[PDB]
């Protein structure tokens, strides 16, 4: 009966990714991660690429599955008969730009939004920065699910 | 059966603790709300007012009960069988000293804190700053539950 | 003679914008509100006659276009104080960077005031975001504007 | 006729203190220095004094003593601006929310205005306590104040 | 040649600490772990507990010592030759604290800070948070050196 | 031997950069100061240009010396032999993007960072606010070393 929809770009999925994941399947009946697509600026994955990566790392959560969308994330979360999102939060300033969103989200539509806390292990780690890191050569096995290491690599080779 | 632990002083509950009390009612199947004793800072409201105002508050929410609490919160929520915290955030600072316990909660006792994002209507007050207000003689009656602020003007005289 | 500038892009003005600048109308004898000419929705003709609609009641108000250094544009209009509204510390903090810079190069003096509670989220990017996507922003923007923007989408 | 209300405990005032008076008083017609009665170093009346002495090149700048809700001290004086210095991101936080109950109950406005780059550092509390243990702080108070201080401590 | 001090209260040092101590240990000639005392109130622990704990776990650091001292941090550094303060930050906020007293203190005697970043294990531990949640009963075996845990503990009983 | 780099595009060089050369060139053995080449972003002065600008405002730095550097900066400092990066800090948010990446350093190389708190002057200063003012007219003289000064009076007009 309860369920949140976790979004994001997820390009790619990273391990403080699915750290949120794990901790919403515990607390919600169903989780839904949502990969949010940009039609007007490709990333570095295909959105069948980045879903594959997130399903072969939550295999372990049957409460979870995984369905891309674009535009507004009210509506995705609505037109599933939810009304809550859940996202990680890193730093104080992931929270005052959240902050605006969130409050926006429930302006528009009434959803309500749940942050939790990062993991202190995956502070630091974004997808960003961690496909600038490899892009130069940097070692990022240990911050990616194996089902994106080698995948990135292929991609920047 | 999901559920959360919503902790706090509420010495008095403000309508910014109510809004975080209906939206965590709104998404687990239940929510206790945890007043907690402090041998040292006693407060303007007795433990027994406190509830009191807490359940006047949220009678129209079933699935949330309010009970008094002291000691290790994360002992609380485990002896209630339960494992996750929910608490509001107002803003930046207010999640760097949240974070920093959420993140020792779970590592000492694997309990998660899920945190809501402030009603924009709400985001500058806090019991603590009413009462100050309060006491000089400003007008709070739209920063309270009625009956709170019934109770409140009577324990200033 | 008291006076101050309110600067931005305003593409376009939000009610955020226009308690901004109600506040320092309120305060200064005298207030310019400072289009900035700088990718935009609307044009900078759109924008000061958008904020004009809005701030008819504010007798003490004008607008007006600009380009280059803002503390020249203040300056030059026999003022030295600029009035912006800060939501988060964040914004305190990059706007900080630019007050002293600008207290340095020219003396002009900076205050900020804090946004209403109920506009803290709203940004002219977010709204025409919201907007394009099919979202109500009409409770966020005046109701000139909300007119306009639907007509630029449309 | 704008004004401004400076309110703070001022124990003792410092460098950074009349930084923000000074520019305040540039920008506002009267400029009311609320010295709050509230553990100090100083009197009231000393505390006052010092100011007053600081601020004898600002005509238009009085220095009083303040009890109770600093809204009603502004109010019943006919104002209804505060004025206020912030170093950082997380002193606007906290003033933030103080800004926006002050305007709810009472309809007083705040502006602030960011400390001068040499005097980011400096406050009341960390200049006693320097002074205290024998450190030079003479370059970032009044020369009235630091002869004052340098009284209390011997 | 090279060197800083390290100052702190360190009532009791944590892992955090330690981090700290080794990284300037790694990158300075000398360290000198200042245990700065306020003579007017006491901590959990003695002058000389705090040394030996710091010792018991810092013996494999041979260019580091521990010293106590009061009163200005910036005459303890000037009066050993030296004028290099090394500090952790875990936060914005922590920074913005030390920032003015790192100003202060290279205003009023020259004195150079440097910080370094917490690791993000131990970005939530603090000496004081450590004793509250051990005060009530929860487990920072993991926070603290072995040095430091079972003599926490004895204090609270 | 101690030793750092400090990095940086130096677009020009500051006085802001220049008060971090001076306190790490009193710190530390070495410090190179590596003038980052990005053949995307072509700034205003070639590198070149900006190591000459570097070499003439710390003249009187002898262990302090000027390099360029492309790609990854954790592996720039290994290839030198050195495991430091040494940075100035202005604000809250100068430190939680640098934090980040401190922390990714520190992962994927074993790198310590160690950062500067700016002299209190300087705070406001960065290399593109001080060109974005000149070019518009305004007078930045104050803000950068003598010959930067001149050298960007040429290329404006
Ligand atoms: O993948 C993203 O774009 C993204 C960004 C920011 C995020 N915060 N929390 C989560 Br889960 C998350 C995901
Ligand atoms: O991977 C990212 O892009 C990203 C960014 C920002 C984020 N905040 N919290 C989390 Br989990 C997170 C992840
Ligand atoms: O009442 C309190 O002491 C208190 C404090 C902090 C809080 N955060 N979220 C909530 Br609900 C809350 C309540
Ligand atoms: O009442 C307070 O002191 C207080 C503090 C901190 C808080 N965060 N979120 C909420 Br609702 C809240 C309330
Ligand atoms: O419209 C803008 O570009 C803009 C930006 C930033 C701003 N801060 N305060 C105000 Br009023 C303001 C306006
Ligand atoms: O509209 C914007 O882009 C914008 C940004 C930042 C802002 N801070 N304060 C205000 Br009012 C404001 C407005
Ligand atoms: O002296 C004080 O108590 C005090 C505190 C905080 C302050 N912010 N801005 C100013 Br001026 C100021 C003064
Ligand atoms: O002196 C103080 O205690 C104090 C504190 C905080 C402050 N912010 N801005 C100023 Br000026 C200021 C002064
Ligand atoms: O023990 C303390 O008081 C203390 C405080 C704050 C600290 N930051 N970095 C270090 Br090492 C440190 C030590
Ligand atoms: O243990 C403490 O008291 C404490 C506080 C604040 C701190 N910042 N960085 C470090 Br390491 C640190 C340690
Ligand atoms: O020149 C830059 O790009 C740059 C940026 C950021 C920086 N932090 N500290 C230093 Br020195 C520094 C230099
Ligand atoms: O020049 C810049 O862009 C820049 C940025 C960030 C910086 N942090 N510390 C220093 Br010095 C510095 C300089």
């Amino acid at each position: 009966m309860t369920g949140a929809v976790c979004p994001g770009s997820f390009d790619p999925v990273t391990l403080g990714h699915l750290d949120v994941f794990e901790r919403a399947a515990a607390q919600f009946d169903e989780v839904i991660v949502a990969v949010l697509i940009n039609p007007n600026k490709a990333g570095m994955f295909t959105v069948d690429e980045r879903i594959e990566m997130i399903r072969e790392s939550t295999a372990d959560l049957p409460n979870l599955r995984v369905e891309s969308g674009q535009g507004l994330l009210v509506d995705f979360v609505r037109e599933r008969g939810l009304n809550a999102i859940v996202k990680g939060l890193r730093t104080g300033t992931d929270f005052e730009y959240e902050l605006q969103m969130a409050q926006m989200n429930k302006h528009i539509a009434g959803v309500d939004t749940f942050f939790v806390a990062t993991a202190p292990a995956y502070s630091f780690v974004s997808s960003s920065l961690a496909k600038e890191v490899a892009t130069y050569g940097g070692d990022v096995s240990a911050l990616l699910p194996a089902s994106v290491h080698q995948r990135l690599l292929g991609k920047l080779r």
